[PDB]
């Protein structure tokens, strides 16, 4: 009988992003959800993602609006037998802390998930970007095993996963990121080799010493002119798998200088880009039971980039963009 | 017998003038056996050698393809009044002991002039075949989008997609060559350098998009291209002309959003890639298309071996309609 008020904080995007975003460019706002009607559910946020896509997406949105993104949360309350009061599901309920569902987007999180694994993964590794990193390394690159893999942003949440997939399909890899403790946990889970980029005395020295006979694959995170040296150092036929650009996502109406013609003619390469939701149905289900499996094997190790409290996710969020996350960059409510 | 060669005297920094190249005359020694005197009849002039000069020291002879007749034969393989294709460079006589040489296409029909081997029926026609119906991949409905399509690459590759069922849309830079491209067949063509907007002009040429874009110039105009490209479409990189005079200072490149929401694929190619038994097969399609008249042809020539760089320079400035060809 007793009703009791549940509030529901939601981020807004204040501002539009120029250049780089800023804290001032969010504003929280708090309000009275309604009661729950039949077929619909309250959930409550436990762990909230933030994701380079955000600072793109975020320009078709209308200044007031919720921020956008994807979080693993609890269903409170329930009148849908589908989701029951107590389950774990995958909501794109944008950055808020309740969410009123009629259980449409809802995705209920991989049966059988073991006790020891944070439900976050789900966001990470066992999930979207562990799913990007899949699909763009084995079928995109179309790695068979042997071949040499080159990945940017490779402390991050897809590079992380595709330097490990590779690494278990036999493959040698490669990674760039941007700190030295970075390149030392690459080194640590398996990548056989790694460098600072921000630090580099000549970025195309760096990709030689790397691989001297050069790259089969390049996974690409980071577009921009980091991409435009790799293609100097790519085998001919070599593929690159386009899976983002963030190196110029704060400056897309300002591209710098496009790739050589030269190499991409020349080497006959092959560029192609791709979206995780182009696999779905069984497909995806396996992919996510492989990682699953990977991660249970000791094949794929993790790490979470953990932001405490939902008051702090706009800098979560910002802070990932500039690369202070070394894994998946995760936000707990 | 003096053998007249143009050479490069000094590198090229954006267009290459006249001034950049100096011709040289020198006595030919005697031959050796197993060699042949080569006499030009007909050179190419092509958009690669604007790149393949950056590796050459100043003072070389510039590069190239040749039609041309054996005068002087120590070899066998190659008697006297033979016609042979080499890259002999630009040079009005040449030496060669026969290992590069290239016989023409056997049963070669008087009705075709030999310069054809350079273009239609040569590595520019084979570039079209090749890139369309392998890199492109087409297999019938498509449609399909050509730069430079008044060129000797883009020429054959509209009419191939058309032979091929294909709905096929060319730009080109002057509203002479517009109009030769409806007459030959061409669905859509407009003058990339006059439309208002290369975006509307794309749009009405095709408003459900393009499944496969030849790209023959790079740049700008792939970047635009791009976002009217429809999902999962091909994009073959054949060449990259608009950027070819500066090649130091590259223009904006592509936009990540198109590329990857439209998960578009972008493969470069060369026509070397494809040899033996399949290029000559493809050099008999090229030929028997040409004599059935659904590849239709036009040279554009330049009289005299003097003129070659003139006829290099105006080709990349765009004043061809067709393969540039030089005669000695
Ligand atoms: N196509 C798809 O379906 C799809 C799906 C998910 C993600 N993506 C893309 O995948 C990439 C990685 O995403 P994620 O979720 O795994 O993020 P993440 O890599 O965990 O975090 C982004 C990382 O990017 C790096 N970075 C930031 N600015 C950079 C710059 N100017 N140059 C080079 N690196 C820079 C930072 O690492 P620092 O130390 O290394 O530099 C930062 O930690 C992004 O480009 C994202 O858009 C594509
Ligand atoms: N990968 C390979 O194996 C291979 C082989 C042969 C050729 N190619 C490439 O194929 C392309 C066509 O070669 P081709 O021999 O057939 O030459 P072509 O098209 O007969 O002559 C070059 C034409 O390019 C156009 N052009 C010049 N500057 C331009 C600019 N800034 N923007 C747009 N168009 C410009 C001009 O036509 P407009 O009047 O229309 O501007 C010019 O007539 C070249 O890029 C060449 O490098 C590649
Ligand atoms: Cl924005
Ligand atoms: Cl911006
Ligand atoms: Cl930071
Ligand atoms: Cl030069
Ligand atoms: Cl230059
Ligand atoms: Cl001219």
């Amino acid at each position: 009988s007793p009703e009791f008020m549940v509030k529901a904080k939601s981020w807004t995007l204040k501002k539009h992003f120029q250049g780089k975003p800023t804290q001032s460019d969010f504003e929280l706002k708090t309000v009275e959800l309604p009661p729950l009607k039949n077929g619909e559910v309250l959930l409550e946020a436990l762990f909230l993602s933030v994701d380079p896509y955000m600072r793109i997406a975020s320009k078709r949105l209308k200044e007031g609006a919720v921020m956008m993104g994807q979080q693993v949360a609890r269903v409170v309350e329930s009148k849908n037998s589908a989701f029951p009061a107590g389950s774990i599901v995958l909501a794109q309920s944008g950055w808020t802390t309740h969410f009123i569902s009629d259980g449409k987007g809802l995705e209920k999180l991989l049966t059988e998930w073991p006790d020891k694994l944070p439900l976050s993964l789900a966001l990470g590794t066992i999930g979207m970007p562990g799913l990007t990193a899949y699909f763009g390394l084995l079928e995109v690159c179309g790695v068979k095993g042997g071949e040499t893999v080159l990945v940017s942003a490779a402390a991050g949440a897809v590079g992380s996963v595709v330097g490990q997939i590779a690494k278990l399909k036999g493959c040698k890899v490669v990674g760039a990121a941007g700190s030295d403790e970075k390149i030392a946990y690459l080194k640590q889970i398996g990548f056989d080799a790694a460098f600072n980029y921000k630090t580099v005395n000549s970025l195309e020295e760096a990709l030689k010493k790397a691989s001297p006979d050069g790259y089969d694959c390049y996974f690409d995170n980071v577009g921009g002119e980091f991409l435009n040296t790799v293609l100097s150092q790519m085998k001919d036929f070599g593929k690159i798998a386009i899976c983002g650009a963030i190196s110029v996502y704060n400056r897309m109406d300002q591209l710098p200088p496009g790739p050589s013609p030269e190499s991409i003619i020349y080497k006959q390469l092959r560029i192609e880009g791709f979206i995780v939701y182009r696999w779905q149905g069984d497909v995806r289900e396996k992919a996510l039971r492989d990682l699953m499996k990977w991660v249970l094997e000791g094949k794929i190790q993790y790490h979470e980039h953990v932001t405490k409290g939902f008051e702090n996710m706009p800098a979560a969020f910002i802070e990932m963009l500039n690369g202070a996350n070394l894994g998946k960059a995760v936000v707990t409510a």
